[PDB]
């Protein structure tokens, strides 16, 4: 550890804190993640996991009851580049370009099965060159958590990452969260108020998860049209494949990259104010 010298806090977190560091020997500027054996396992097995569109983890520091994730660095997250696009919004072709290298990046993850399970603006880190990344791979945010974590299904699947990920492209579209829940049933009621509230029609066994409650008020469902409005007919199409709510029917990332939406699709530059 003492071979890096701190430059700055960049974030807090549940896990730990977050600094830019620059490496005291080699000079390179990374981000040095501080944490509070098979957490270790694991950790291990993320460094193997590398991709373009996955911060790359460069090294994994265990000492003394501390452990230090090293990370390659990238100046911006989505989360701030939304709000400073917010007067004009992102254009379409940028929030195309980054739907599909994060649908890139979650296929390679779910082809081998990882799952990120907690994707938010925050951790989708973004460079000069119109790259998107995946980071910080697992009040805690509820904005993006998908129907089945809220109604307390344990083994949920990858299609967790890609209901968030269809919560992050609306919200990139309108300049506003799709569904901001600041409980966990305020996150449940919002999303039924929206969607419908689900039943066994469109979502066979829900009635049978654990936190599922027949007294749930039941809404009838929005049209998209009303939802994310003015995105395409293309767009809004590929975004209600990535809601659905069973697990079972909603897009995989690998189906998503074939979708009409992305036919036009290019890697458009930023305008990134350092
Ligand atoms: O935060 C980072 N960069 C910021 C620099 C200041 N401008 C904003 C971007 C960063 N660069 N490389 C990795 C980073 N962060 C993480 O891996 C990360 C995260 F994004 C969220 C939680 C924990 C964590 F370690």
């Amino acid at each position: 550890m003492e071979n890096f010298q701190k430059v700055e806090k960049i974030g807090e977190g549940t896990y730990g804190v977050v600094y830019k560091a620059r490496n005291k020997l080699t000079g390179e500027v990374v981000a040095l993640k501080k944490i509070r054996s098979t957490a270790i396992r694991e950790i291990s097995l993320l460094k193997e996991l590398n991709h373009p569109n996955i911060v790359k983890l460069l090294d994994v520091i265990h000492t003394e009851n501390k452990l230090y994730l090293v990370f390659e660095f990238l100046h911006q997250d989505l989360k701030k580049f939304m709000d400073a696009s917010a007067l004009t919004g992102i254009p379409l072709p940028l929030i195309k370009s980054y739907l599909f290298q994060l649908l890139q990046g979650l296929a390679f993850c779910h082809s081998h099965r990882v799952l990120h399970r907690d994707l938010k603006p925050q951790n989708l880190l973004i460079n000069t060159e119109g790259a998107i990344k995946l980071a910080d791979f697992g009040v805690v945010t509820l904005w993006y958590r998908a129907p089945e974590i809220l109604l307390g299904c344990k083994y949920y699947s990858t299609a967790v990452d890609i209901w968030s990920l269809g919560c992050i492209f609306a919200e990139m579209v309108t300049r506003r969260a799709l569904f901001p829940g600041d409980s966990e049933i305020d996150q449940l009621f919002r999303i039924f108020r929206t969607l419908g509230t689900p039943d066994e029609v469109v979502w066979p066994g829900v009635t049978s998860m654990p936190d599922y409650k027949p007294s749930f008020p039941k809404w009838a469902r929005q049209d998209f049209s009303k939802v994310v409005p003015p995105l395409d007919e293309d767009g809004r199409s590929l975004l209600s494949q990535m809601l659905h709510y069973d697990p079972n029917k909603r897009i995989s990332a690998k189906a998503a990259l074939a979708h009409p939406f992305f036919q036009d699709v290019t890697k458009p530059v930023p305008h990134l104010r350092l």
